[PDB]
């Protein structure tokens, strides 16, 4: 059969935390492909129904500067890692589900927030109340699963299939950043007072969506130039949502204020201290083996203090 490869320095690296998919956009299909196969099987989905997939999901990213095709790939690349350093402690069924709900997960993004879409009054802000956004990813998911030849799941039971759709909708919500917090506070008591029990179907969703957050936010685990870069990226989002807001007639938040550049060096510290490290502190204390996340993650924090420094 058809196992793809890559080239050996990406063979090799793909394998690491701080792997960067780089800058060729039509590599990154078969860096996914070759994911899924050493993460899953060759046998887990048809290529072909995996193929149309893949590329049917790509075309409903939009070109936007940071949530695009690329932080798609991404965050499917690092939940490959946790998968990889964690090989015993997933199903089958996991596997699968969540490579394509990290794929999925910001399917259709405009480059706004929740909060901009409720001040807009933006019709998907009166179809979801909460976690507008994720509910719309979700939403696009199953939307080009139900399209021909696109059901990656058809050689699953009806009842293998409700439960991968269902892990993929509470990956997909757990990316809505709002959750993130309680959901950690109620992982961070569980460890403590020795209660975490992965065989309590809601205690595994509670890990798997700080497996997603882990995921999300990964740009701050990669080498220190890969991580400024995309900050750039994060940051041209945000000042488009600034300017938004204003012709709305509001006065932004200052990490969303174009005039307020000023500020980013100290808005990042606020970031990596009120949720990077935390996130994967927490993670680490669960998954051990994800311990590199956490020490680049420290690595980047020590970079946004030398820029403080005015050493950088
Ligand atoms: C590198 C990075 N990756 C992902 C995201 C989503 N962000 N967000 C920023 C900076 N910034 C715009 C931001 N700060 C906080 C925050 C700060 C302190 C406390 C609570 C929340 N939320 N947000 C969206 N940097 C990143
Ligand atoms: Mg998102
Ligand atoms: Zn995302």
């Amino acid at each position: 059969l058809m196992q793809f490869t890559l080239p050996v320095r990406l063979c090799k690296e793909i394998e690491l935390f701080h792997f960067d998919i780089g800058p060729f956009e039509n590599m990154w299909p078969g860096i996914f492909v070759y994911m899924v196969h050493r993460s899953c099987g060759t046998s887990c989905f048809e290529l072909e129904k995996l193929c149309r997939f893949i590329m049917s999901v790509k075309k409903n990213y939009r070109r936007v500067p940071y949530h695009n095709w690329k932080h798609a790939v991404t965050v499917a690349h690092c939940m490959y890692a946790i998968l990889q350093n964690n090989h015993t402690l997933f199903t089958d069924l996991e596997r699968k589900g969540l490579l394509i709900a990290c794929l999925c997960h910001d399917l259709d993004h405009r480059g706004f927030s929740n909060s901009y879409l409720q001040k807009f009054d933006h019709p998907l802000a009166a179809l979801y109340s909460t976690s507008t956004m994720e509910q719309h990813h979700f939403s696009q998911t199953v939307s080009i699963l139900q399209l021909e030849g696109h059901n990656i799941f058809s050689t699953l039971s009806s009842s293998e299939y409700e439960q991968v759709l269902e892990i993929i909708r509470k990956a997909i919500i757990a990316t809505d950043l709002a959750l993130y917090f309680g959901n950690r506070k109620q992982l961070e008591e569980m460890y403590q007072t020795g209660s975490l029990n992965l065989n309590n179907q809601s205690h595994r969703d509670r890990v798997i969506g700080l497996m997603m957050t882990a995921c999300d936010l990964c740009s701050v685990t990669k080498l220190w130039p890969v991580t400024k870069l995309t900050a750039n990226d994060i940051y041209a989002e945000f000042w488009a949502e600034g300017d938004e807001m204003k012709k709305l007639g509001i006065q932004p938040i200052p990490m969303m204020d174009r005039d307020k550049k000023d500020e980013v060096p100290q808005g990042q510290l606020g970031f990596y201290n009120a949720v990077a490290i935390p996130c994967y502190t927490t993670l680490t204390q669960i998954l051990p083996p994800t311990e590199p996340l956490l020490k680049a993650c420290r690595d980047n924090l020590s970079q946004w203090e030398k820029v403080i420094r005015g050493e950088e």
